């Protein structure tokens, strides 16, 4: 049951995103622009296929996947990763693997807001999105 995640979401708070980007090896100029962007995330379904768009003034991304089925992904910072997205405890958990590394992108609904927790290494970033009508 992915349905309450679906829709258009706007970033309204971000904590420790620079730490997360730095842990991934993102260069300073890119972190600097990304620290001031507020993306829009769009999550849509068609049958078993989810599509997750991230739009901004800086980078855009789009992925499509089936829950529980691995897919190739090229991230906004140009990592080529092996990904899987699954529901776990009602949370949408996206795991990326590359070069023996991993990062998790966990989305949880709290009081109607979409909380995205990004973990790589020891860095833990929390970014809050609010629904657009
Ligand atoms: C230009 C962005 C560079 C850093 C990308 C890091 C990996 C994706 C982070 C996604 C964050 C979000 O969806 O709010």
């Amino acid at each position: 049951m992915v349905d309450a995640f679906l829709g258009t979401w706007k970033l309204v708070d971000s904590k420790n995103f620079d730490d997360y980007m730095k842990s991934l090896g993102v260069g300073f100029a890119t972190r600097q622009v990304a620290s001031m962007t507020k993306p829009t995330t769009i999550i849509e379904k068609n049958g078993d296929i989810l599509t997750l768009k991230t739009h901004s003034t800086f980078k855009n991304t789009e992925i499509s996947f089936k829950l529980g089925v691995e897919f190739d992904e090229t991230t906004a910072d140009d990592r080529k990763v092996k990904s899987i997205v699954t529901l776990d405890g009602g949370k949408l958990v996206h795991l990326q693997k590359w070069d023996g590394q991993e990062t998790t992108l966990v989305r949880e609904l709290i009081d109607g807001k979409l909380i995205l927790t990004l973990t790589h290494g020891t860095a833990v970033c929390t970014r809050t999105y609010e629904k657009e009508a």
